[PDB]
RNA sequence: UUCAUUGGUUUUCAGAUCAAGAGGUAAUGAUUAAUAGAAGCAGUUUGGGGGCAUUAGUAUUACGACGCGAGAGGUGAAAUUCU
């Protein structure tokens, strides 16, 4: 009846991700980003492209049967951003209106215990 | 010094100094413990203090495999760069 893979979605500065796949995580449906989807390569990062992702993926999943999702966000933060991006809240919003009744809302963000040495150097970027 | 003068014999004197008594009545003799300091201590401890051993944690790169697709990275915008 009910069933259920996740969605891994992984929003960060620049772009979107929804990476829909098994409960174990291995064999994916619909791999497809919103950077496929507007031609531009300043406008992947776009609440409009994060929605023209997950417009994509929540019926594809639908024509293999997938009824219910759960939620994985993510930043990109390795030492970097630790928060997601502009299109975060484009995708949950585009994905559960569109009839993928689901719950689990969890945010894989990768969190460190103070390693090593993110780039910029000391003074970095200066703008 | 007196033995007129002068010494062998030795005492007073012992100008003396050094032993010397148990002639040792002796208040017999050692200041306080700095809100100085060092030191000690069932002490009770406390601390990312120091050294060496022991291990842990996610993460990062790399590499493997499995799946999925072609775009991924980056910028104000690109491109070099990866596929």
């Amino acid at each position: 009846e009910i069933v259920f893979g996740v969605a891994h979605i992984y929003a960060s500065f620049n772009d979107t991700f929804v990476h829909v796949t098994d409960l174990s995580g291995r064999e994916t449906i619909a791999r497809v980003t919103g950077g496929m989807k507007v031609k531009a390569d300043r406008d992947e990062a776009s609440p409009y492209a994060a929605m023209l992702a997950a417009q994509d993926v929540a019926e594809k999943c639908k024509t293999l049967g997938i009824t219910a999702l759960h939620i994985k966000l993510r930043a990109t933060g390795g030492n970097k951003t630790k928060t997601p991006g502009p299109g975060a809240q484009s995708a949950l919003r585009a994905l559960a209106r569109s009839s993928m009744k689901i719950g689990r809302i969890e945010d894989v963000t990768p969190i460190p215990s103070d390693s090593t040495r993110r780039k910029g150097g000391r003074r970095g970027r200066r703008l």
